[PDB]
C-alpha cells in the first residue's frame, strides 16, 4: 500500500498518496471536486477527482460504479481513460471516498470556441477526434447522452477526449421525451457542435424545451409523414401536428461561405428522424475528413458488461461492487 498524506482545499478535504504532489483545484460542480497534481511516478500533469458522497444514496452508489466501471473500460486516444484509482480506506468497512485520475486536459471546446473563431482545417482535427471517439464508445453499445463543448477536453496540441460519457446540443427526440432513442443522438450533438465551430454561435439557443424544440424545427422543418408514422406518444404527435408547418431550410444558405464538405456533413448529422442520421464509423469516411481518415487505425471497443444497470441492490452492495473495482484496478503501460 502506498503512503498518504491531507490537506483541505477548498473547504474540500483531500487524502491522496505522496506520488501526487502540488495540488491544486482545477474547478468543482455536482460530480465532485477536481484538482491538477503532478504525479512523481511517470513526471507527468494529472487531473485527480473526488467524488463527491458517493455512497449517499442508491443513485449515487449506483452512479459512482456506472462511473468507474465506464472509465476503466474506455481505452483510447479521444476517450478520458483512467491512469489510476485509488480510496484512502485499508478496508471495505472504512471505504467512503473514491479517487479517479487521469491524464491532465488544459481546457475545453468553450474556451476554444467562444475565445477565437476556429479556421476549417481545425474544425475538421477536433470534430474528426470526435466521431473517432464516438465510434469506440458506441461499439461498446454506450451512449453519451450529453456531449457538449464543455465535455470535450482539449489540450494545447488540439488533442481532444471526450468525458463524462435547457440542453443546446440534446436531440429533439429526447426534448420530446422518446423512451428508444438510439446512438444517433449523440451524432445530433456533434452536429450542433461543429455548427457551433464554424459559425462562432450556438445552433439552437433555446430557453426551454419548447423553445428547444421551435428552433430546431425552423432549421430542419417539421417531422414529415413517415416520421409523423413513427410517433406513437397521441400527445406528442398532436402537439406537432398542430404547429405551424416549417419547410426544411436550405443548409448551403444557413451555414455561407462554409465549406461545402462541412454542409453536407451538417445535413447528414442534423436529420430529425433518427433512423436517417449518419453513424459515426460512416461519418469517419465522408469526405470531409479526407485529410485525416485511416480506416485501420479508428479502433472499435471490447464488449461492455452493461447488465449492472437493470440489477435492484442495496447501497452496501453498490459499495462492495465499487471497493471491487478499486482494487482490481491494473493501471495502463508506461
Ligand atoms: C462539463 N464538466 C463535466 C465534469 N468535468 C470533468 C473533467 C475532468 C477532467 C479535468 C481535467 N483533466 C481531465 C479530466 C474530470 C476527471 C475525470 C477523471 C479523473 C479526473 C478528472 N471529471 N469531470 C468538467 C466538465
Ligand atoms: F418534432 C419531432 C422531432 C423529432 C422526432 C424524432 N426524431 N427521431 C425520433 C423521433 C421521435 C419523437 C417522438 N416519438 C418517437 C420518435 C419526432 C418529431
Amino acid at each position: 500500500r502506498p503512503t498518504f498524506y491531507r490537506q483541505e482545499l477548498n473547504k474540500t478535504i483531500w487524502e491522496v498518496p505522496e506520488r501526487y504532489q502540488n495540488l491544486s483545484p482545477v474547478g468543482s460542480g455536482a460530480y465532485g471536486s477536481v484538482c491538477a497534481a503532478f504525479d512523481t511516478k511517470t513526471g507527468l500533469r494529472v487531473a485527480v477527482k473526488k467524488l463527491s458522497r458517493p455512497f449517499q444514496s442508491i443513485i449515487h452508489a449506483k452512479r459512482t460504479y456506472r462511473e468507474l466501471r465506464l472509465l476503466k473500460h474506455m481505452k483510447h486516444e479521444n476517450v478520458i481513460g483512467l491512469l489510476d484509482v485509488f480510496t484512502p480506506a485499508r478496508s471495505l468497512e472504512e471505504f467512503n471516498d473514491v479517487y479517479l485520475v487521469t491524464h491532465l486536459m488544459g481546457a475545453d471546446l468553450n474556451n476554444i470556441v467562444k475565445c477565437q473563431k476556429l479556421t476549417d482545417d481545425h474544425v475538421q482535427f477536433l470534430i474528426y477526434q470526435i466521431l473517432r471517439g464516438l465510434k469506440y464508445i458506441h461499439s461498446a453499445d454506450i451512449i453519451h447522452r450529453d456531449l457538449k463543448p464543455s465535455n470535450l477536453a482539449v489540450n494545447e496540441d488540439c488533442e481532444l477526449k471526450i468525458l463524462d460519457f435547457t440542453r443546446w446540443y440534446r436531440a429533439p427526440e429526447i426534448m420530446l421525451n422518446w423512451m428508444h432513442y438510439n446512438q444517433t443522438v449523440d451524432i445530433w450533438s456533434v452536429g450542433c457542435i461543429m455548427a457551433e465551430l464554424l459559425t462562432g454561435r450556438t445552433l439552437f439557443p433555446g430557453t426551454d424545451h419548447i423553445d428547444q424544440l421551435k428552433l430546431i424545427l425552423r432549421l430542419v422543418g417539421t417531422p414529415g409523414a413517415e416520421l409523423l408514422k413513427k410517433i406513437s406518444s397521441e400527445s406528442a404527435r398532436n402537439y406537432i401536428q398542430s404547429l405551424t408547418q416549417m419547410p426544411k431550410m436550405n443548409f448551403a444558405n444557413v451555414f455561407i461561405g462554409a465549406n461545402p464538405l462541412a454542409v453536407d456533413l451538417l445535413e447528414k448529422m442534423l436529420v430529425l428522424d433518427s433512423d436517417k442520421r449518419i453513424t459515426a464509423a460512416q461519418a469517419l469516411a465522408h469526405a470531409y475528413f479526407a485529410q485525416y481518415h485511416d480506416p485501420d487505425d479508428e479502433p472499435v471497443a471490447d464488449p461492455y458488461d452493461q447488465s449492472f444497470e437493470s440489477r435492484d441492490l442495496l447501497i452496501d452492495e453498490w459499495k462492495s461492487l465499487t471497493y471491487d473495482e478499486v482494487i482490481s484496478f491494473v493501471p495502463p503501460p508506461l
